[PDB]
């Protein structure tokens, strides 16, 4: 499923994610419009061998198994294959674990490269929520 912004926005507030540990809603748009362009179904692999996967590209080497990451934890403990359903609660839910930490939202690249310290309200501007 590819998401429109003002619809990713709402699912997104929906399930608990505006101020999540400070992060207003905006943050978390930002970070999964250059993350995955709004894509539910988004694979990257990496150069150890680890895999990203669905919304926000999240890891298998921490944080899901997708059997072939040798030596890797499965920390939010699901099949990295129920990342990329057009349901995004399972996405959610891991994200959460991961922004807790410690590190915050700079686990994500292109959140620290493009949205940090930037106008992050603009990506719910327009929206009904
Ligand atoms: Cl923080
Ligand atoms: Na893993």
């Amino acid at each position: 499923k590819v998401f429109g912004r003002c619809e990713l926005a709402a699912a997104m507030k929906r399930h608990g994610l505006d101020n999540y540990r400070g992060y207003s809603l905006g943050n978390w748009v930002c970070a999964a419009k250059f993350e995955s362009n709004f894509n539910t179904q988004a694979t990257n692999r990496n150069t150890d061998g680890s895999t990203d996967y669905g919304i926000l590209q999240i890891n298998s080497r921490w944080w899901c198994n997708d059997g072939r990451t040798p030596g890797s934890r499965n920390l939010c403990n699901i099949p990295c294959s129920a990342l990329l359903s057009s349901d995004i609660t399972a996405s959610v839910n891991c994200a959460k674990k991961i922004v807790s930490d410690g590190n915050g939202m700079n686990a994500w690249v292109a959140w620290r490269n493009r949205c940090k310290g930037t106008d992050v309200q603009a990506w719910i501007r327009g929206c009904r929520l």
